[PDB]
């Protein structure tokens, strides 16, 4: 068999039927006779094909495989890159080469030293030393992707590999199963529990990868047995428990002296599934205050080694939120108050303040939506404001890159066609992947686009405060139509001036088969 | 002084005066206080700024400023990196990081092992182990990027750096001024120039370092006096020969066995600026046929190195040019003869053949137009009816990179205000950087943009016919309004549906003050 | 032809006809059917392997080709590989890697992501695509070791590759000459000549670049006509100029605020072929007091961009040393009057001083003596006392890389069958590489070892004392046996345990017929 034959085959049996990419010379000979049991997605720029795989892959909480064009392909798409990074996407990123017989000479779109291209964005990166060895690559990239802690993963394929002769014992690779479900040893799981137990008051603090493991409702039992309030880890990239629970407390803010504030008189801290922490804004102090003691479990290496503070379990957090949730006596203390609800704001007939974005969207979107946030000055308002009680109900870019939320609403509502995806973008990050509302369009997938139009980047302006930066160029980013670029790319468009119009918006928005982009014009903060 | 201060001086006194870029938190206090004798350009993408800043930088044939935002900025413009790596632009790459204090908790927006990041991009790559080095670590970058060969270097500072205290010797790197301008020593130039005026039949090869240098009168001159056809390397980034000067002899195809072919009879073949060769699609056979001997002449080693033919010289392309110019006797053979007009294609009232849009372009442009070339599937045909008497009058993708012509036709435009920059983009080539149009808006810069429309992908269809690739995914880009797009950037957009619909809106556009896109309805392949 | 057939021809062809190497598994296929014009040196550990080809390269001026077995031996010698990058040596480091077959698995001795492995301390490295393009690879390589600024590069090569059908078009390798012999344009020079002759009190730096150009002959004079004195650059590796001509002014010691206080008063400083500048010990002040303009030619680009102050030519060292001796005006200013004859150090009967032996040393050795220092604590009495008339006749570790002069030694004296080698090193020292006496014994190559036995790690004490460092372990090592340690390893031992013993010893070791240690007893610092 071919190498071409076998490694859709590997794929195939390996659970990949989708193909997001942009083509090129270099991966036709891989895209040829494309088999009908997989479906291409085409994006029309690379950060567009991973932001939307990405979504997909977040979504769907399985691999994606994406296929790009060289080193221009893979460069483009180097910023998503860097999200997929930090959010432990398991993608599987695969670029075309040249022949073989040309990379020496490094003929145009040779991809030279192409390994070290997605460094340090990646977990592995390779380029098979032979055709034949294409599909065993490619299993290491699969498994590599999947097994914790997941994240990205390249694959640099000479083009004239795909007609050559795979290796005779490749059909071993096609049901590998490989496992990293783990949880942590009887004696010390035992020790842990008992630690648990005897808190006085404990406090939960979950990150991304417990919504990316499903344990959402394995840590609101967990919750719940322990009488703890729980906060959402700060930069959230998605959110791991429901938002109107009587435990739940919100985001936390991204800074070392709020944090440990927040913390302060809880005596024992659970964090799972979260970095310790991803602090943001620079907002010196003490990492923990007296009297609290710290316990972090999480499926990364990487993040247990460079916590500040705390120990520290590196596991599964799907085995070890069941485990733990299973395992912990009920406490007979008070369950947490639910948090009170947001004051409404005072608005006018005229530019929508976010708070009345968010009322609106809580008030007419299905119990089951998707949010996507980039809305990077409306943020903590987002959080308070969206009734959230599913899990996979919000995304953000996990490493700070925008351009990720627009084509990542694309792939969600492709993984999730039954739960209205509705991406909450500000004017300036809607322009990093605009482009992507062309797949929505062609692919017909019914995602809304919510654009927050403030005429500025906000948060800039906000860090430009906080940083005491006066005279920054740059910040503001008049004299752009929106509903002009998604009819650009065949997008229906609506506006929404008012809260009459918003309202009207939504309706039309929430009922349409295809994708929809509101134009919201929001108030300045400036 | 500050670190902040001291750079911005050594910027000024390098002759910087520019900042291409998209801010962040990380480039706040370097950003503040913007100096009023720089000037800040926005893009909307970093690909964009990194495309408007290399054009820029080509134009100009000095070094280009660009500010980045972190590990997602500068991910964000890796493709456009590696056209910048193989056009030799250049280009000063800085990246904001975060404060030191946090970069080991690896906070959102720490970019992690950063300069391995645009690696192997970039000749240069470093974050400075403190705030006082950060001057002589931006000196060394500015020269990095500019002796020969010339090329993109990357820097990534820590934000709290700038408003440290600078180190009073960082004086000495203001007016520090590094050379590269070499040539060959006399006794082996000697030699050189008498095999060149031994050779019964000599060919010239021009790449787009001749170009960068402005040495294309000097080429002109070595060509004269030898009598020597000319022909432009494969895969042309620049035009380093007047097209019609009667020695031309059109842009080289970029295959091994149709070059060999071409430069068959000729005893002598004097390669300069040129990687030997930038060959494309794979058409192997003879290197060089026997008979021919093949000198060339390169700034960078790694061409050198990498030549599977002839002699080659590492050394400064217009020292060399002018001095081999200068040096070689003037032959008694006769001149070679233009070669003929184009035919005219036949063309009805409807959809336009490329030829058409080419021939209309060449009679109604100015004769110092710079045309930008991304309709990938007819650059052969612009090659051969656009009549570019001067030095830099056209820009390709070096690295085959599509998003590179829209962006950088608007930095070649700024840096070349007095000539009209005309960028003639494919359909599916416009959508990668598209919201570089913005910029154009925003600054005035009046490029004009012809949006080839066939509907597809027509050079992957070509591909697809070369490699015998059937039932290939993607190749279509139907759907999309450029017009709208246009409006949506604030850019005045024309339609062409035809001939005299074309030779109205070139007028139009060619009289405009502002940028204006012209969306031309051309003939698909298929 | 095979790719080993056409690689060997390839070597022959340019130059190469020697080996140094420690054999493996991976390397078999390469070395087997071993030429019979072709010479291989075995050596029993890696370190020594490098060590040998870079003496053998720097006093040949010639590129030095290795083999070494996968990721252990390149690992083993890449200590020497930082010495070799810093002495911009000429050396082209093969190492074998497992058949293609068995690299995704990793089989024991792959060398897993090979290029990596010596990076950041080669020029290039590169493991090819496939085995047809192993010759075209090896090209390269010769190149870009070949080329300036000359260095270390590293090719990974699988085993399987050799006994493959190479490529017939490989044959335009074999004769391929590239150029690398460049200097500033006339223009630029003439300024330069003009500003050297208008100096009213010019000074030289030389560093080893001029050495290894031997462009030696063309500074003696170039400083004869500018009458201006003549230092050394610090921490050299090598002797650039006559240390008894009357210009010569010294080693500059290796700090920055000496380094100024030496050049004040110079209005213009010419440094040639060194970095500006090799500090080691850290002495902060001012770079260059005002009044002094500082105007470097170096080979190297690195260290053009790096240079705190001055102005820099990047260009080839012989044809600018060259170029600048014919060009500059003879000066009427006197000559500079010689440096006084050091004085003679006191000298009992016991313990020699490292004076009286470098003294001895002065009056017993040839005037063709070549030196290698590895004698930490003594350089400077080394420099002051030794009488080096020839170029070639000094070589120092060039990164500081203990383990460099023994087997470096070897390989010089290889080179240089007819120049007494006598290699000075301590007792710390020696231990490094010393398995390389084996070589020396083996294949009879006469240098002579003199080991300067003081018992101690005396430049570390000197800098323990310079950083106030109390109570640091590991600063001692009693208890070596040097005259057992040549027996094992069959070098004849002598000993010299006072001046008596030392004119004896060394009487002995000048006539012996092969390699000769002599273990010196020297006065600890202690
Ligand atoms: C790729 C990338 N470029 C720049 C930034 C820095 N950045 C953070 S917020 C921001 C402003 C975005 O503005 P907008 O989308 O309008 O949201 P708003 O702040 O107005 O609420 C920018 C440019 C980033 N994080 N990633
Ligand atoms: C970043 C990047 N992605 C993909 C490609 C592959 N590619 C080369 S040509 C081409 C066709 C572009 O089509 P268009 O711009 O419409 O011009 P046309 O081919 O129709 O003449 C594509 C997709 C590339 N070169 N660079
Ligand atoms: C590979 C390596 N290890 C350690 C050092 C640090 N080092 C520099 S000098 C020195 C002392 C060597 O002592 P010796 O050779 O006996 O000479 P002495 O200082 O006594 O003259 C040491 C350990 C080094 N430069 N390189
Ligand atoms: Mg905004
Ligand atoms: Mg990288
Ligand atoms: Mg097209
Ligand atoms: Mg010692």
């Amino acid at each position: 068999a071919s190498v071409h034959g076998t490694t859709y085959e590997l794929l195939r049996r390996q659970g990949i039927d989708t193909v997001f990419g942009n083509p090129g010379s270099n991966e036709l000979p891989f895209l040829k006779d494309f088999p009908e049991d997989f479906r291409y997605i085409l994006a029309l720029q690379e950060a567009c094909v991973v932001g939307i795989a990405d979504g997909y892959a977040q979504a769907s909480r399985k691999p994606a495989f994406i296929n790009l064009h060289s080193a221009a392909g893979t460069g483009n798409a180097m910023g998503a890159l860097s999200n997929a990074w930090n959010s432990h996407s398991p993608l599987i990123v695969t670029a075309g080469q040249q022949t073989r017989a040309m990379i020496g000479v490094e003929a145009l779109l040779t991809n030279v030293d192409a390994a070290n291209l997605p460094r340090p964005l990646v977990k592995w990166s390779y380029e098979p030393a032979s055709a034949a060895e294409v599909p065993h690559a490619m299993s290491r990239a699969i498994h590599m992707a999947s097994m914790a802690p997941q994240g990205p993963v390249y694959l640099s394929v000479p083009y004239d590999d795909w007609d050559k002769d795979a290796d005779p014992q490749s059909h071993h690779l096609f049901d590998r199963h490989v496992s990293s479900s783990v949880r942590l040893n009887d004696q010390d799981l035992d020790i842990l529990v008992k630690a648990l137990n005897s808190a006085s008051n404990p406090a939960i603090v979950l990150g991304p990868d417990v919504d990316a493991a499903n344990a959402n409702a394995d840590c609101v039992m967990l919750a719940e047995r322990l009488k703890a309030p729980v906060w959402v880890a700060p930069s959230a990239p998605r959110c791991p428990f429901p938002t109107r629970h009587p435990c739940f407390r919100g985001l936390m803010p991204a800074g070392i002296a709020a944090i440990s504030q927040l913390l302060e008189g809880h005596d024992v801290v659970l964090v799972i599934g979260a970095p310790v922490f991803r602090y943001h804004q620079y907002d010196p102090g003490q990492y923990l205050k007296p009297g609290t003691r710290l316990i972090s479990v999480t499926c990364d290496p990487l993040e247990a080694a460079r916590a500040p503070m705390g120990d520290a379990i590196v596991a599964d957090i799907g085995a070890m939120a069941s485990a733990l949730a299973n395992l912990v006596e009920e406490s007979s203390r008070q369950l947490p108050t639910a948090a009170p609800e947001p004051a409404k704001v005072d608005q006018d007939a005229g530019r929508l303040h976010p708070e009345t974005v968010f009322d609106t969207l809580n008030d007419m979107a299905p119990e089951n939506a998707i949010y996507l946030n980039e809305s990077t000055s409306t943020t903590a308002q987002m959080w308070q404001r969206l009734n959230m009680r599913n899990p996979g109900s919000y995304y953000f870019c996990a490493a700070g890159g925008l351009g990720f939320a627009l084509p990542a609403a694309i792939g969600v509502q492709l993984a999730e066609p039954e739960r209205q995806v509705i991406a909450v973008i500000g004017d300036g990050s809607a322009n990093y992947s605009i482009s992507a509302l062309w797949t929505a369009a062609q692919y017909n997938i019914p995602t809304i686009f919510v654009i927050m139009n403030n005429g500025t980047y906000g948060a800039a302006r906000w860090f430009a405060g906080v940083l005491e930066a006066e005279n920054v160029p740059g910040l503001d980013v008049p004299g752009i139509d929106f509903r002009a670029l998604a009819k650009g790319y065949g997008v229906q468009a609506l506006k929404a001036d008012n809260l009459e119009q918003l309202k009207g918006s939504l309706q039309e928005a929430l009922s349409a088969k295809g994708p929809v982009l509101i134009e919201v014009s929001t108030v300045s903060p400036v």
